[PDB]
């Protein structure tokens, strides 16, 4: 299989795009300049994805990490949900609706919070989605948290579509080390397990439903040995760590019934990447692993094989409006091959347009503040 470019927008924030999301109706960025941008999916042929843009300013500190739940509702009904984390640990919600047939998008705020869960400073989240939907996040000091979502206050809203959102705090778990360590990672499985990586290489699985962490374990090894990303595939009891490895990126992938180290991801072999892998994101099946590194790569692996299927170069003149293409950073340097910090698979049928119909697509942001879409081809 083969993934090629179908749009892109150059100078798309005004500072680091740290992380991108996507459901159905769009795709969503968050910068450190503190901005979420809305990207309509539904787009036009050699539409220019900035025409259908949104902007949204939320927290001066800038923000890292944003996941959007876009709820389905009674077969007919629209509940998109962004949450976002800020440089500050601050978490924020935001539901994003669309004008009557304006198409413009609007931001509503949801304070959803309570008071004493505000004083954390938040990390990485992830929404876990159709099971009561769930939302996980941890946070610096390295504790993971789960809340179920509810659409409805009660069930008298629930009846008439009164959206009335809430987030009811299930529990806490805890950090397995001490002193504790920045949980950079977080993910939670279809099948009720949740996964913490600690930038000191360890990661930690919990169980969805006790709440109760299960087992730890360490990747290994002065250098950085810190977890990047992890992800439970959708299928089987895989899953995959990313991971520094003396100056190298490194993809370890792991059976969860008892957390042993199956095999490794890696390219003609030592290494999954030449520098830090610093996102991976499974396609709908699982059998692809996609993996962003800062070297400068998207690298796509068929998992049964370990093999590396095929690798899509980031170069910053890959914008196709020549005047976004940035090609220098703030301090003068070269653009050529900027680092890929996040990268999304999107759903079939999320996209529309160039020719993605109907086919699985992807998304990913770069070092040159862009943001990036391909589609699978045969």
């Amino acid at each position: 299989k083969v993934f090629i470019a179908t749009a892109n927008a150059g100078k798309a924030h005004d500072a680091d795009i740290f992380s991108v999301s996507a459901c159905n109706s769009f795709t969503v960025s968050c910068s450190g300049d503190g901005y979420l941008k809305v990207w309509d999916n539904k787009l036009l042929d050699n539409e220019n994805p900035k025409d259908k843009s949104y902007s949204h300013f939320v927290h001066k500190s800038g923000l890292h990490h944003v996941d959007v739940l876009q709820a389905i509702e009674r077969d007919a009904f629209e509940l998109c949900l962004v949450a976002t984390t800020s440089f500050s640990g601050d978490l924020l919600f935001y539901r994003i609706t669309r004008e009557d047939e304006t198409k413009k998008v609007i931001f509503e705020k949801l304070d959803l919070l309570d008071s004493d869960m505000k004083k954390h400073s938040f990390w990485a989240l992830k929404w876990g989605a159709s099971n009561s939907h769930r939302l996980v996040a941890t946070d610096v000091k390295g504790t993971t948290y789960i809340w179920k979502f509810h659409p409805f206050a009660d069930e008298s809203n629930s009846l008439t579509l009164n959206w009335s959102p809430t987030l009811e705090l299930q529990g806490t778990v805890e950090s397995p080390m001490t002193p504790s360590q920045f949980a950079t990672s977080v993910d939670i499985s279809e099948r009720g397990l949740i996964a913490t990586g600690f930038n000191n290489g360890t990661v930690q699985i919990s169980e969805l439903s006790t709440l109760r962490p299960l087992y730890n374990f360490e990747s290994q090894h002065n250098n950085s040995n810190s977890i990047r990303s992890v992800k439970f595939s959708p299928q089987g009891s895989l899953l995959a760590i990313a991971h520094d490895s003396n100056s190298f990126g490194c993809i370890t992938l792991y059976e969860t019934e008892f957390g042993e180290r199956i095999g490794s991801l890696s390219v003609p072999g030592e290494f999954a990447h030449s520098s830090w892998v610093m996102s991976l994101s499974f396609n709908d099946s699982g059998e692809t692993l996609c993996s962003a590194g800062w070297d400068g790569k998207l690298r796509f692996w068929d998992v049964k094989t370990k093999e590396r299927i095929t690798t899509l170069n980031m170069h910053c003149d890959d914008i196709e409006i020549e005047e976004d293409i940035l090609a220098v950073d703030e301090h003068g340097d070269s653009l050529a091959e900027p680092g890929v910090f996040d990268v999304k698979f999107l759903k079939k049928g999320w996209r529309s347009g160039m020719g993605a119909d109907l086919n699985e697509s992807l998304c990913c942001v770069c070092l040159d503040r862009s943001i990036r879409w391909f589609r699978e081809a045969g």
